[PDB]
């Protein structure tokens, strides 16, 4: 009946009865010869009596029906539409049975071939992912002319992060800031991932009712680009000062990556033709950055493969790998992210880096020995493992263990920081927010200091490629160890 | 003058003439002046005298020119449909050599093309299709894929053809039937264009300059055919054609070769929707292509780690691997495999007899630094392998110990016995001058001698497959002397 702080992470947002005031919206039976509902701005906006009711050809005339039932062959995008009287900028798709007609005035545009051309071009000889994703927010802010283009990344936990910003001058940073996995609610997840494009003209902006909201059942409009926005995202919204936003989201994998994020200070739509250029630089930019994130993941692996093998054939002319590990652990720290890197053999310790203290490694070798079946063991929550490790998780929260024999406790040991230790926030701890009925719940300070919680005492995860680089290391030390039998 | 004594290094990409299906005007590197022209320009633009010395603004109107330098500042641009006189013609422009070519012809699919092949979700599936699909799409009486061999080699992986034509489907040509300079102009070209192989070639007016130099057609559509390539379509009964490159990894794949036994050359436009279709096939390939090795790899893991779990409660590893090792055929493609340890031979499928592993092992033994050893010529390294070269003509060889010589053993047959050809052994070709060299028959025969006593090679994939599985056997028998 009414969305909060208690239920907004069930909010049915998919069916809220309005729209946004920049278009209107007429929803038709799946033949698209009757209208069944209408926003309450169709009459002002079309110039039209009462709509429901009424075919779909007395309403839109003959002409402009039989070119909609032709383009019913991702909503349809149809520029620069003649109606029976001017030029309207049309969204046309079928969900649910229904046929959803979406209006907003023409203006005068390029093709979008053209603009998305142009932008595509200027990220397409990016040969690093860095590069890529840096580049990006300046090109779609001077492409788009928002006052803020952030690009966030999902995080394994569902957190995001900030990776990349262009802003205003007088506008406070973001960059290198995270919030926690419930800023976005699962359903607007599902509805980023549905739809490239999600736009905001005016977060203070008054709602048009759908006529009617409930059928002789509500309208679902999922797929609609006017659909209304949560009063919970408006709120955080009003908080920040931002008015406007438009999002391209970011595929990877067929899963949604994260967003490019546009935010407007003052209430601001782009025309359809240059949204149609937004969403095929959005396509390219998802293809491109997943080929460079192959490719980056390639060389890691390739990297990796190459000092492993120089390691076995040093190994090779040594009577003493005992000795050999001690004078070389440190090098392995090069084969994937770590703060830390130690050897454990024969209840001997030697650190390199950011470790827990020499006494505390007898209990860590124990936990793994008892946790692991002679296979790669690793956490970023040493804590919940062990609550003695609290006392040193500044130093050391995550523990990446490769076993060196299945008879013996001896180990190699990787460590990561706590997460909050490796911050590179570019941010204003003095930079304080207004807030509404909701609290300060609704503000970026108060989201990034809830995932500063949610990551306490934890380093950042060990990835699915550093635990195929700890099972190469763990392989090539059975190669050294089995040639050294062999052969002595 | 070319004939089979020169035609590896025939200078194809300067022959001096271009196809009559257009005409072509080169300006020096300014588009100011008409430094050479076919000797058509003057019937197909309807201008008078030696074009060579006049302005470009004189030839072309300053409207023309002025449109063609803007379309100059951006491969080469394709401008279908521009207005002369006001006629219609479809204009290809580009820049090479500090020379300024322009190709003229008297003047949707490509989306309605590549719906029809982004559904494919195996390489055996794309490859199947796009020849059906082609054929149909631009009206060829054939549609082929090749795909180059690891010998630069080709084979007909795809065929759709009118129903009274003979099948090339499994035939290989070797890969002197494509020279080296033609190969890369491939790589550089994504179509190649044969509008009549019996079409009188058009002179370029001058051949060689003032100053000697000859006029490089590496990148211009009306660039004229070899008369070796000529003679060999002429001898097949083939009058035109038209090849779309396949490029995966930044190299040259293979090609769809579309022909007809009559002359044909499409329009610019479609030509156009090809080039585009041409794209996203090599992509959507690159991409099947990927994935399929994926699978192959992860496939291979899966199974080396359950023998890992199995061989864990297993007190005998000589035993398991006895009772086993038929199963490692599996991993990777072969006609057989065989376990050699203690002096003992264990054989499954086509393999040398027993009396012939000593010799292999022993072999290997020398030849190997410890690691997997592998070739698709058994007789070169081993001269009485050739005797059974029928049955294992390569093999692949894993050591299971650096002080034993002993191994897992995979093989392949000649490559010749593994052959599945569509063709017709009694189906024989006309020759003009250079003889049969020129005809399918005897490129297939020729092959054939190249690959004797050859089995297929064992691929990148197949050499970490190998790896993986030396590896694997490497941690089971330090495990086994670990708890034993
Ligand atoms: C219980 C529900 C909550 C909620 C819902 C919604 N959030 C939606 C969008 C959204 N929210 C944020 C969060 C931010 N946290 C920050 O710290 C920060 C900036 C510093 C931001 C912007 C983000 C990032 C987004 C994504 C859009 C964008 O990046 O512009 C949302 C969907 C809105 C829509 O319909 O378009 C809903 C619903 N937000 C909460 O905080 C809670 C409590
Ligand atoms: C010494 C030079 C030779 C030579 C030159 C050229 N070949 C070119 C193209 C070409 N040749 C073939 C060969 C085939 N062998 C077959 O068995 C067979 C059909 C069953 C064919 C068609 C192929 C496949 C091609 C590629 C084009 C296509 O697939 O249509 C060539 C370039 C021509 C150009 O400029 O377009 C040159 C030059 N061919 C020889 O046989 C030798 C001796
Ligand atoms: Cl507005
Ligand atoms: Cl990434």
């Amino acid at each position: 009946y009414h969305v909060d702080l208690t239920n907004c992470d069930r909010e049915p947002i998919h069916i809220p009865g309005y729209i946004q005031p920049h278009g209107c919206l007429i929803a038709c039976d799946n033949a698209m010869r009757m209208v069944l509902r209408h926003s309450e701005n169709c009459g002002e906006l079309l110039g039209l009596g009462d709509l429901n009711g009424r075919t779909a050809e007395d309403v839109l005339g003959k002409k402009l029906v039989h070119d909609l039932r032709n383009a019913l062959t991702r909503p349809a995008m149809l520029p620069a539409m003649e109606t029976s009287d001017r030029s309207f900028d049309i969204s046309l798709h079928r969900y649910k049975s229904t046929t959803i007609i979406e209006f907003e005035p023409s203006g005068s545009d390029a093709q979008p071939l053209g603009t998305a051309r142009k932008m595509v071009d200027r990220i397409r000889e990016a040969d690093s992912v860095e590069s890529l994703i840096s580049r990006t927010t300046r090109l779609v802010k001077a492409t788009l002319g928002y006052d803020r283009v952030m690009i966030f990344r999902f995080q394994e936990d569902g957190a995001g992060k900030v990776v990349s910003e262009a802003k205003q001058p007088e506008l406070e940073s973001f960059l290198g800031q995270y919030f926690p996995a419930s800023d976005i609610p699962q359903q607007a997840r599902a509805l980023y991932l549905k739809n490239t494009l999600r736009i905001i003209s005016d977060a203070s902006g008054t709602r048009i009712p759908v006529l009617p909201a409930v059928d002789v059942e509500p309208l679902d409009l999922s797929y609609a680009h006017l659909r209304s926005v949560s009063p919970i995202h408006c709120e955080y919204l009003r908080n920040m000062g931002v008015a406007a936003s438009m999002s391209i989201s970011v595929i990877v994998d067929g899963a949604l990556w994260g967003l490019i994020a546009c935010h407007h200070y003052s209430p601001r739509v782009l025309s359809m033709p240059v949204r149609i250029a937004a969403e095929m630089f959005g396509e390219f930019f998802s293809m491109h950055l997943q080929v460079l994130k192959q490719k980056r993941r390639l060389d890691t692996i390739n990297h990796a493969h190459a000092a492993l093998d120089r390691f076995l054939r040093l190994a090779a002319h040594h009577a003493n790998i005992e000795e050999l590990l001690v004078d070389s652990f440190q090098d392995f720290a090069d084969l994937m992210p770590c703060d830390g890197v130690g050897l454990w053999v024969g209840n001997n310790w030697h650190g390199h880096g950011a470790t827990p203290p020499h006494d505390a490694i007898p209990r860590l070798a124990r936990f793994v020995a008892s946790a692991s079946e002679g296979r790669v063991w690793a956490t970023h929550a040493l804590s919940q493992a062990i609550p003695e490790a609290e006392i040193y998780a500044g130093t050391a929260a995550g523990m990446l263990a490769i076993p060196l024999s299945q008879v013996k406790s001896d180990y190699l040991l990787f460590f990561r920081k706590e997460i909050v230790q490796n911050l590179n926030w570019a941010g204003n701890p003095e930079k304080s927010y207004e807030t509404g009925p909701m609290g300060d719940r609704l503000t970026p300070r108060k989201s990034f200091a809830i995932w500063k919680e949610t990551v306490r005492l934890q380093a950042q995860p060990w990835s699915e490629a550093d635990r195929e680089i700890a099972e190469a290391a763990r392989i090539a030390l059975v190669e050294v160890a089995f040639h050294h039998s062999e052969h002595h």
